[PDB]
């Protein structure tokens, strides 16, 4: 009569967020089996882009447009990036390669060395972003991912405010449709930050430099910057219960459960 | 007088394939650095798009318009799946992450879960892509990346035929504009291949299954497919003579030198 735990976490699996007792659970399941094959059949006849792929060709175009460089800097770091990030906690999440090497759990490292870099040629000021994957080792899995995706993008010279940068986070989330609130915050590695907040979701950390850590990286200039987690954008706009329906995953393609 | 060997890769380092003594080395070194900064100047003022996050995007409305569908799958991929390929040599190229996962070195487990998985919801034919990072710890660096980027497309079900293979190959090179030759060939995982090459470059692999592999992953329909490194075509497409212009990094932005 009443479904079992399990047959609700099953059907749960099935379920979007779009679809609207007492029917058996076969019924429920092949109902529901059903619809999430017609969503693949449309995507396939009709679109066929991956949600990931094509946020991320959004945000580029978004940054392109305002006058961002588009960075694609390497994934697999020196282990010693970290180090000079002034970590050393989160330093429990690192995923670690060779004696040498460890898989980026963020961009900083690369784009503080794209910064001080492009100021020998570029003019003043400096915009530049990047998007790609990341890894933190993580004890979560409801808004937290091993594997995911950021956008970080910054600005170094002229015109590095607090109200620039605000503005930048609005356009750009304006742009996307997603609904936000800019609160005042503080992490160990930057200050004091500006959080980007979806409800309880952070969607981005944001900072106004200049920051000591700066010297480290050979920058003496003002900058502004923030990073988003694509799947969390992703996540609010589909308005996804678990962040894995957003990852690169084998067990879901948008959102749509692959196990049919 | 004569330039030194070090004063010779400094100037290499700097010269770009479309640049035309007894001119000392710091005046060959000024006009080149001059060069340089202007082409950045012109990349930030103009287009300001990566050229592999642009060949990616290119590539993707290619096989996108050809229908076939964008994935996105985990980088990070259970070591088992290296064993579930036929692989233990290649074996040794492995980046090995925590008791459990690797860095995938190629795309090919995550696809044959995706091909069997999308059967259930999909007409035939099923046509799948990914483009994205891949690593193999490799001793070389004229042509090989340890960091690098693939595409691989597939198709299974009707029309998996080696005529069919190479038409695709062939559309595709010619829209991006890139010389080639089909060779056969063979390797330890799949055959039994066709090499798609550039002059001495190896572009593709290339494979008309099906294989014995297949049963390995539920796969009991024809296939066909190709995987082909962004860097490579890259590489040949702006005549870099190293492919390390081509790839993520913090010294070279779309073949130009960040150490000016
Ligand atoms: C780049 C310049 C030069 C130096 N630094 C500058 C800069 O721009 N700094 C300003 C702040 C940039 C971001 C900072 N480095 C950072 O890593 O912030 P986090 O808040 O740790 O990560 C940013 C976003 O990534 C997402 N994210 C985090 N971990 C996860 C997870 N495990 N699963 C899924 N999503 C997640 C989440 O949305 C988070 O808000
Ligand atoms: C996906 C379906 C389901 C199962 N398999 C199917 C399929 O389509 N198989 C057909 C063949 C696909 C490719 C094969 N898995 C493979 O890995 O081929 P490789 O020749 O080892 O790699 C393909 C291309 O990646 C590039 N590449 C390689 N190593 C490097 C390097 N270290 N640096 C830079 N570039 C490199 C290079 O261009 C090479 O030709």
């Amino acid at each position: 009569p009443a479904l079992t735990k399990s047959q609700t976490d099953r059907l749960e699996v099935l379920l979007n967020p779009k679809d609207e007792s007492g029917k058996p659970f076969r019924e429920l399941e092949s109902e529901l089996l059903s619809r999430r094959k017609k969503d693949l059949q449309q995507i396939y006849a009709e679109e066929r882009e991956n949600y990931l792929g094509k946020l991320e060709r959004e945000i580029t175009r978004f940054f392109v447009d305002r006058g961002f460089l588009e960075i694609k800097s390497p994934i697999l770091i020196p282990l010693e990036y970290i180090e000079r990030m002034g970590i050393d906690e989160l330093s429990k999440q690192i995923f670690r390669v060779d004696k040498n090497f460890c898989l980026r759990p963020m961009l900083a490292p690369n784009l503080y060395n794209y910064l001080r870099k492009l100021d020998r040629a570029l003019p003043d000021p400096i915009k530049i972003f990047e998007i790609g994957p990341c890894y933190r080792k993580e004890s979560d899995g409801k808004e937290h991912l091993e594997e995911f995706t950021m956008l970080n993008f910054c600005q170094m010279g002229s015109g590095c405010t607090r109200e620039n940068l605000e503005s930048i986070i609005t356009d750009f989330l304006n742009h996307l449709g997603i609904d936000f609130k800019i609160v005042g915050d503080s992490c160990m590695v930057y200050g004091d930050t500006l959080d980007v907040m979806h409800g309880d979701l952070e969607l981005s950390s944001a900072v106004v430099g200049p920051i000591p850590l700066d010297r480290e990286w050979g920058i003496d200039k003002p900058w502004i910057g923030a990073g988003f987690g694509l799947e969390r954008l992703l996540k609010v706009k589909h308005d996804f219960k678990n962040i894995k329906r957003a990852a690169r995953s084998e067990s879901y393609y948008n959102g749509i459960s692959t196990n049919l």
